[PDB]
């Protein structure tokens, strides 16, 4: 239900919002390789986001 | 240090544990688009966990 679909939706922000962080973290260990790889997981977690935000989002968001 | 690569370790496969539960709740919904997303995204995550296993793992992990 609703509350299954928002449950979605704040786990794919989270989601989002954790691979940025483990970007920072990458690049503060100078983690060459990984932060290649977490740049463009974050760039991915994005899009998963931008479409859990267009089907689970209300009126002002989606 | 270590504490900053066992931290951003332990994130890498913790975001790929959220991308699985995330990819089990989007096939519950039925969330069509949005899995094949996040089951794609889920992989990416394993590719950084792998990446990130090796560098920061010790002995007997990496």
């Amino acid at each position: 239900g609703t509350k299954q679909e928002k449950t979605a939706l704040n786990m794919a922000r989270f989601i989002r919002s954790q691979t940025l962080t483990l970007l920072e973290k990458l690049n503060e260990l100078g983690a060459d390789e990984q932060a290649d790889i977490c740049e463009s997981l974050h760039d991915h977690a994005d899009e998963l986001y931008r479409s859990c935000l267009a089907r689970f989002g209300d009126d002002g968001e989606n």
